[PDB]
């Protein structure tokens, strides 16, 4: 649906069937309205606890066509400019890509062969490393976030005695906004996510129906004004 | 087989087809559990009560070509280094080979000709000491050990007036350990038997698929981990 069918058919919806019958919304609002309702859409349908059908991101064809276009594959780049001060005495500090909105597979590539990289928690970090040998599984490496400016480092601990050549980061890029006209042309300086002109969806057609009526519900939320209504339907953003 | 493919077929027998997969284990202990069973399988084929078949050191065609690989011939060094106080006034102190496992046959060359070792037990010195003569048969030599620091060292009682030349001894070398991979780290480096690069399986690969079992075994007794497991698993340590 082009961004004119998004704008039209949210007045079908909204709009008491095209009544003017409820409030009325600008488009402005309505761009508003719909980039939180597609955020909010890719958040629940990626938790499989976040929707009604307990689905993930690979648990069934619907979820796979649905993030089909969000996923990118992209290459981390040595932080080598900034000598930072990294947390594991052999941690290797790579930053990733800037679209980036969830990690999903990461590799590297070594002199002894590629290792599939695993993302270790805090607890594991301790609980491994009190250890006699303190390094991963042979086909293995690990990684934990460091200190990050305006961007996303991550230091990866691979096994000592093997260097890293590659690494290569499978993930959802950041869906641009849902934009409906030009904003600047009755709207001051009004910015969405930091573009002022016409955006299109960025996503596959399949979710443009659920992405408008949760940008449906939420405005016939906001507008109701109740308490209740808000935090019910604030259950939904993550 | 070497090292790499002890270390992936470990995995395989493993956790590789066990439907509820426990975690895989790190090389570091898949080393420790190789060498661990190495020794275990020695010492069960060593020995005939060890082992389900009665058979032990050279009872059959597989239990020679088992320890064919293992079997070295040194010599042993007088001990005239330093003073000592030998348990009998006419006993000759030898060194043996710091990498001795078990010895099998021992034999010394003196001016009267080759003598065969006949290693006497504290009862049956004993015994022979009680009788008027004292001395070993025509066709052999007696053999006790003393006091051994570092290295074992051996009294070795011929007839009067004979002169030992060289003091030969086949024994059984001490397996090597096997490592599956640097262990050098940077967080420390860690040894088997006091050696942290790449040891491969130093005996015949008839036997590598044995040790390969054993190792599984262990592994998987050390995952239940109940006082059972290890006490039932541990009679075969031997």
């Amino acid at each position: 649906m082009n961004v004119n069918e998004f704008s039209n058919e949210f007045d079908v919806l909204y709009n008491n069937i095209m009544s003017n019958a409820a409030p009325g919304l600008n488009e402005y609002e309505k761009s508003v309205l719909l980039t939180k309702a597609q955020e909010e859409i890719v958040k629940n349908y990626f938790e499989p606890a976040g929707n009604k059908y307990g689905k993930g991101l690979d648990d069934s064809p619907k979820r796979q066509i649905d993030f089909s276009e969000l996923i990118k594959v992209g290459e981390g780049v040595l932080n080598t400019s900034a000598p930072t001060i990294t947390f594991d005495k052999r941690a290797k500090v790579y930053d990733l890509p800037a679209d980036l909105f969830l990690v999903i597979n990461e590799a590297v590539d070594t002199n002894a062969g590629t290792k599939q990289i695993v993302p270790i928690s805090y607890s594991d970090y301790t609980r491994l490393m009190s250890r006699p040998y303190k390094e991963p599984v042979k086909y293995q490496a690990w990684r934990i976030i460091t200190t990050s400016i305006n961007n996303i480092s991550v230091e990866l601990i691979v096994n000592s005695n093997e260097t890293i050549t590659d690494y290569k980061v499978r993930y959802i890029r950041r869906p641009a906004p849902i934009i409906t006209t030009n904003l600047s042309s009755e709207y001051g300086d009004v910015t969405i996510n930091g573009v002022s002109t016409v955006s299109e969806c960025e996503l596959n057609p399949i979710i443009h129906s659920e992405i408008l009526q949760r940008a449906v519900e939420l405005a016939k939320a906001a507008y109701q004004g109740d308490l209740q209504a808000s935090v019910e339907l604030g259950q939904r953003s993550e």
